[PDB]
């Protein structure tokens, strides 16, 4: 029914192993199965992530951005160097006094949306969600959220972030604090201090790389609990289950769908020719259903212990923001579990991706859900 996601990529997957897409005159071709978006996610010389910026990206954005993202537009050795630097900045969420402040975040605006009755979970409450929990990551003051509550859900709106970034860039310069733009011009990359060019790169990286994923986990879950009542059992009953429900939905929704890596030399994958200098992508969403892999994969297995899922990449680049994504939705699962009796989906607009043959569902533009208290 409605919170479904289909496999667009089944038939591809299963008889060539890939697929094509056009993207602004630079010809992508999508790796679909698990076992080959491990190997090539992995093998980062043949398939490189220190291009142009913005050529990775799909779609591309060489024509919106020159600043490189940082560790994400490098490759190893100093992808490793650059990770060092920011990786104990991401593990922050594990902290308890983190945790409590996220739960509530949480809890307030499920209290709130319980009042109102009815919202429309995208904008009303996915928003507004991830916009106040990245202010903890940020560990900037909470009003702050709603500056970025209003850029909402593309040249001069790119120069927006670019722009912003760079005045908070100056503004830490001048007066250094404990928030993370500070922390990074403090910070020492092979004995020197990270330049503010670096720093712009980690920031718009961090902003850029969150908003779209978080926003649709989390009102894809919302989706799937409102027509799965006996999920949402199971969560009450069975707080135990909660962590690897989570990781089952990073698989079965997979929020972010593909990306891109250049091609550095000629090569093969599933018996295909691939030419130096193009672009391959690494479908998550295809690899996260293959048949081969998971049991059920068209299903969520609610406590499923075997998923050596995709859904924050493998190997080099795996995803920096996945612990504070999980402690997000850790909680929101718990909070719905403990306050919302049941839910109903009052209308909707799907929001399709346009990979060119293949269409694929990743989540909503908009649905309205109502939230009864238990
Ligand atoms: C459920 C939400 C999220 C999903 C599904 C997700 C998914 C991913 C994936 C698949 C990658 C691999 C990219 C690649 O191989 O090139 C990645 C990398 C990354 N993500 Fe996320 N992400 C999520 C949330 C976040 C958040 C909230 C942040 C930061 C606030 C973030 C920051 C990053 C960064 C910095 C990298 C680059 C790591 C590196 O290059 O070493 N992500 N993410
Ligand atoms: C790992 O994902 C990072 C990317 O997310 C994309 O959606 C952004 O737009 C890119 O600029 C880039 O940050």
């Amino acid at each position: 029914k409605k919170s479904e996601l289909p496999d667009p990529f089944e038939k591809a997957r299963e008889s060539k192993g890939y697929g094509e897409m056009n993207d602004q005159d630079d010809p992508v071709t999508m790796l679909l199965r698990h076992k080959d978006v491990r190997k090539s996610a992995h093998n980062y010389k043949t398939f490189q992530s220190g291009a142009v910026p913005g050529r990775i990206v799909i779609p591309s954005e060489v024509d919106i951005r020159d600043t490189r993202q940082i560790p994400f537009e490098v490759d190893p050795p100093v992808h490793g160097v650059y990770r060092a630097i920011v990786e104990p900045w991401f593990k922050r969420p594990l902290q308890a006094e983190y945790q409590e402040k996220l739960t509530a975040q949480i809890s307030e605006i499920v209290e709130e949306t319980l009042l109102k009755g009815s919202v429309e979970v995208v904008t009303d409450f996915a928003l507004r969600l991830q916009s106040r929990a990245l202010t903890l990551l940020l560990n900037t003051p909470f009003s702050e959220s709603e500056t970025w509550i209003s850029w909402g859900t593309d040249g001069d709106k790119a120069n927006i972030l670019y722009h912003y970034i760079d005045e908070q860039i100056d503004r830490a310069s001048e007066n250094p604090g404990d928030d993370m733009y500070s922390v990074l011009l403090n910070s020492e990359f092979e004995g020197r201090k990270l330049t503010k060019e670096e720093v712009k790169g980690v920031m718009v990286l961090t902003f850029a790389g969150g908003r779209d994923t978080v926003i649709n986990a989390v009102t894809n879950s919302i989706a799937y609990l409102a027509e799965h009542p006996e999920a949402l059992e199971r969560l009450r009953k069975e707080p135990e289950i909660t962590g690897r429900a989570v990781e089952e939905m990073i698989r079965y929704f997979s929020p972010l769908t593909q990306m891109g890596r250049v091609v550095t030399e000629d090569t093969h994958v599933c018996e295909h020719a691939v030419k130096a200098d193009s672009r391959i992508s690494l479908c998550w969403a295809s690899a996260n259903r293959d048949a081969a892999v998971f049991e059920n994969p068209n299903e969520i297995v609610l406590d499923r212990k075997v998923n050596p899922h995709v859904g924050f990449g493998f190997s080099h680049h795996n995803c920096l923001g996945a612990t504070h994504a999980r402690q997000i939705l850790k909680i929101l699962l718990q909070t719905l579990a403990q306050k919302v009796a049941s839910f109903e989906i009052l209308d909707y607009k799907e929001n399709i991706e346009d990979l060119d043959h293949f269409q694929r569902k990743v989540g909503f533009h908009n649905i309205q859900i109502k939230f009864n208290p238990l």
